[PDB]
């Protein structure tokens, strides 16, 4: 019985990374496949809620800790990501364990190395599509939150990060030209979420990192 | 101005760590020293109460989340570890990264390797103390609890688990015959901790496993 892929999205911040992951499960879904969303961090468990209070500024959190809080907060989710994959249901997921590495490996004294080790082991997407978008107009998309992470010099770093783990050949990514209209990037984004679905899936759900 | 000595104390369960650790932070204040005790995990923290939760049953956590969060119940504590060892306090602590990976390590499917990673970088210890017992007259110390973990089999794996870590020389390993009296027992770790306060802190504090 034919399983479901694993897409995500990653990408600097304002690149569109929650907008296209929902067009793309409405897509999917209009045009006849079962397909839902997940996001990281996924703010609803317990280990959610810390890292909201964190995010939001209103806690204060060690770096090594939060660190693994994200990396639990995916492994929590792992059995009903196995499970709807197995029934044939596609996820597409808002963020995942590259933001993970990238965000604390743009803090000082954090490798990569060390920062990739938890999430060793996860489901391995089986199409990793980086929405990308020159810091700059990405900066045209309003302006920066109240939230932690949110300022330019930090993203740059962690921008840099991202592409260190680009250069992951065991990972079928795929770059997105983000500066288009809202409707171009779903339509290069579905075209190629179309190919994973039908082709990726011919083989096992892989392991990330191993 | 000199540092304090980290020292851990490990063992399978009823070896003693609990009751030694109180003696041996008693024993060297008693002495002139300044030293205080910790234990892991710390259940008084927001994470330490989901990992007491898990531990007394009254909750499931998925295996590889829990043992990140016992490995951030550690980083949590690190800047306060780092700022007594710092002032000239020595720290006793009952279990701490070892524990972390033998009782991980001892379920099905989880790499030694793969458990450690998470403590990477942490306070490295000055001693640890490793109080052996045979599984058999520790179970001559009153009997099992309904705590998770506590049956023969898991700790027999964990146990194994113990004895690959002991191979690492990179840390000061020390046996103590945990079957004598508790007095007897006290005796002999603390005069292996004395040494340790004096000797080892010449040196600056490591990190572990790195
Ligand atoms: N292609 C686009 N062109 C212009 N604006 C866009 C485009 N895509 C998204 N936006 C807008 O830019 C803002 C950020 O979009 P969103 O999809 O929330 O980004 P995101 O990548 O999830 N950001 P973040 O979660 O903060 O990193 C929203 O107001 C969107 O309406
Ligand atoms: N040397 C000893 N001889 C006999 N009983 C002892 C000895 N040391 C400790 N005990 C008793 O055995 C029980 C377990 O001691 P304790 O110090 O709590 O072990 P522990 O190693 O921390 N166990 P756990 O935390 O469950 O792995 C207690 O009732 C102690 O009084
Ligand atoms: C998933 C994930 C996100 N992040 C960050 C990127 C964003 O700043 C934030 C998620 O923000 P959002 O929930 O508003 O999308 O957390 C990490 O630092 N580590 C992680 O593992
Ligand atoms: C410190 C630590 C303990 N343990 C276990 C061993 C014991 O079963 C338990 C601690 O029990 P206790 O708090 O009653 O001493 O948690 C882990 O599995 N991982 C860890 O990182
Ligand atoms: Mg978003
Ligand atoms: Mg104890
Ligand atoms: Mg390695």
């Amino acid at each position: 019985a034919r399983r479901g892929a694993l897409i995500v999205l990653e990408g600097v911040d304002r690149a569109g990374k929650s907008t296209q992951s929902r067009k793309l499960v409405e897509a999917l879904c209009a045009a006849g496949h079962r397909a839902e969303l997940l996001r990281f961090p996924e703010r609803s468990t317990e280990i959610g809620k810390l890292l909201s209070s964190y995010l939001q500024k209103k806690s204060d959190v060690e770096d090594h800790s939060v660190h693994l809080l994200f990396s639990a907060n995916r492994w929590e989710q792992v059995p009903l990501i196995k499970e709807k994959l197995s029934q044939g249901v596609t996820l597409v997921v808002d963020r995942y364990a590259f933001s993970g590495v990238a965000f604390t490996g743009a803090k000082e004294n954090f490798s990569l190395d060390w920062c990739k080790q938890p999430d060793v082991g996860l489901p391995k997407p089986d199409l990793v599509l980086f929405l990308q978008l020159q810091l700059a107009d990405a900066a045209k998309r309003g302006a920066f939150g109240h939230e932690r992470y949110e300022n330019g010099a930090f993203q740059e770093r962690a921008l840099r990060c991202f592409h260190q783990l680009m250069k992951d050949t065991t990972l079928n990514w795929k770059m997105v030209d983000a500066s288009k209209s809202i409707e171009a990037v779903h339509e290069d984004i579905r075209v190629l979420s179309e190919d994973a679905i039908a082709t990726a899936t011919e083989k096992p759900l892989g392991e990330l990192w191993k």
